[PDB]
């Protein structure tokens, strides 16, 4: 019976806008989801059934505000406007004190000033904590850094992307013909599986492959983000440079990531700046892989080091490469590791947990 | 304090023109913000009254470039004192992001009948949850608020104010100004305002016709694009009367005193309630007798009988007969005109309206 009218300002499919597909299956006959730019995220949606709509700043708020007045009308039909992105945050905010409906606020980034104007930080912060009835986040990290911003802590709870977890099992045989088809039967695979951007750190795993044996590959699944084809230029002369040229494959954009994670043999996931939560990190520990996360952000809450996977430094290459070659001497820990974190991930990022989590916290509202 | 108006007119309306009366004082750290360009920026240049028109061309500068404007404006200024309702809308907007406060000068009467029910709960909702203070240019004005779930406590009166030595015009002046017009020997009946049916010219027309010869009419002020029909309908309804050579229209006039002055009456004609009739206070602080319709503001500025006469709205024939009335006594007539100067001089001198205001920002 509640309807919810969630709000997204993003076009494309990053990290949060895949979460929110999951957030808004079971609301699907009860939600439409807003966006503020067109792109493959609306085609996503409209493959998974979900009501989606864009909406513009195109022409008496009607005239003084196109977009929220716009935002506003939709509010009137919908119980509840649950913003899953920051611009989407000031104009749900707003939205929602005239169209007088209840606020979520879905965070999912690190509220840093470094990556976000102090501009920003102050107005979202602000908002959310006179307008949002809750603010989710993704990971307690992400909690912190909201509260560091002058974020109110009780308006806040931690609920973690969830994940249906037996599309993360793959057969041994379509592992083995998979890798024999990416040529890499014989090596030591390590998967990098993230859109290309200096702030993922896919450098460092070149250079760590230059200090690993001649048998460890490399696999970079993701397309170059609009802006970083100077970065995607570095890596390919980093490589050239390294003669790493026949042990490094980009294969650019991947729907099938549950599989190329089965044909690898770690998963690396490498950032340079903290990351809000790796949902990398969770599909590999799922796949049930190795895994090795730099120690910053949400992977600290992911990953116990030796446990679950490793964690080094971020930005620290020589760490990562040791990290590597105990995964290539250590086979069975290595292998009991990678089985613990399939256990763990599984209790803990369950689709279906997070989706009673979420029931829970909104029905409590 | 500095003080960001907000209005959102180009053009020159009442709440426009006292605009320029409220901002006068803080005029060396004040800006009025218009959401269109106009006659009223203008005026407010010819004032030395800053001014800026805010609009929609190019985060929120993105999502709604507008509000961002505003919004960054406003974090250089101490207060936003918005003055009609969508500057109000946006006003409200911007109060909370720059964090500032925020005043409301309420000038309309928030009628149901004038004003669709979204405008009204939006315009309500947002004072009564971001307004330090909803200044009402009435209580017909105030009560209106309230009625659409305005928030009384927030509420406090504040009529518009005038510089009262304007008002004052000398018997050689006048008896001049009569001869100029060719109407020194009759009852001059004058009304002031655009041609329309809602001031209700037409109505003072049919009253003329229960009158004695020597009342001529006025009409003072131009015609609208959209009221063209209107003239036309005034044109043969004087003819079809016969009054045509006792109805004298003077097109638009910048001397209103000085015409207020040169009348025996003044009438205040119209049909619909208004919030404040600035022309019924300029006719008292003149020292003529005032007629008005008993609606709206009107009934806040006349005691009837004491310092002017109230009528009910649309009725011609009440109309002539306080017209009769003040031609058959004389004596009376001018005791009321003299009791208006005096009681309109003490209620409505932008003076004390000035410090109602100042005193009213400082408690905030
Ligand atoms: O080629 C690719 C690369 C990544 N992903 C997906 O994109 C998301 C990236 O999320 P993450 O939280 O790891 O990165 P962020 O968006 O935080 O930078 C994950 O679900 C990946 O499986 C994908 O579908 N294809």
């Amino acid at each position: 019976h509640m309807k919810i009218l969630f709000l997204d300002q993003s076009g494309k499919p990053g990290g949060a806008e895949l979460c929110l597909i999951d957030i808004a299956k079971p609301y699907r006959d009860r939600a439409l989801v807003g966006l503020f730019a067109d792109g493959a995220f609306k085609t996503l949606l409209e493959q998974h059934h979900i009501p989606v709509e864009v909406f513009t700043n195109q022409p008496s708020l009607g005239q003084l505000a196109p977009l929220v007045a716009k935002v506003v009308q939709t509010a009137h039909e919908y119980d509840l406007i649950y913003a899953n992105t920051q611009k989407a945050l000031v104009v749900g905010a707003i939205a929602s004190f005239i169209a007088r409906r209840p606020l979520v606020y879905h965070l999912h980034d690190i509220l840093s000033p470094e990556h976000f104007s102090q501009t920003n930080l102050r107005v979202a912060v602000n908002l959310a904590n006179r307008f949002a009835s809750l603010v989710i986040a993704n990971s307690q990290a992400s909690q912190t850094a909201f509260i560091q911003a002058g974020g109110r802590a009780e308006l806040t709870k931690v609920i973690y992307n969830g994940f249906d977890i037996n599309l993360y099992k793959t057969s041994p045989s379509d592992i083995s013909k998979l890798r024999q088809q990416l040529g890499v039967a014989n090596n030591f695979v390590v998967g990098h599986f993230s859109r290309l951007s200096p702030w993922k750190g896919q450098h460092i795993l070149i250079d760590a492959l230059a200090q690993c044996p001649p048998q460890v590959t490399a696999i970079l699944v993701g397309d170059a983000l609009f802006g970083e084809q100077d970065y995607v230029k570095e890596l390919h002369q980093q490589i050239t440079r390294l003669g790493l040229e026949n042990r490094v494959k980009f294969l650019g954009f991947r729907a099938d990531i549950p599989q190329l994670m089965a044909a690898c043999d770690l998963v690396a996931h490498t950032s340079t700046a903290p990351e809000p939560f790796g949902r990398v990190i969770v599909e590999a520990m799922l796949c049930g892989k190795p895994v090795v996360a730099a120690k910053a952000g949400g992977a600290m809450e992911l990953v116990e080091h030796g446990v679950n996977g490793f964690l080094t430094t971020p930005g620290e290459s020589q760490e990562l490469a040791n990290i590597i070659n105990t995964c290539i001497e250590d086979t069975q820990k290595t292998a009991t590791i990678a089985s613990n974190a399939q256990a763990i991930a599984s209790q803990r990022f369950d689709v279906v947990t997070i989706n009673q989590q979420i029931a829970e916290t909104l029905s409590s509202l």
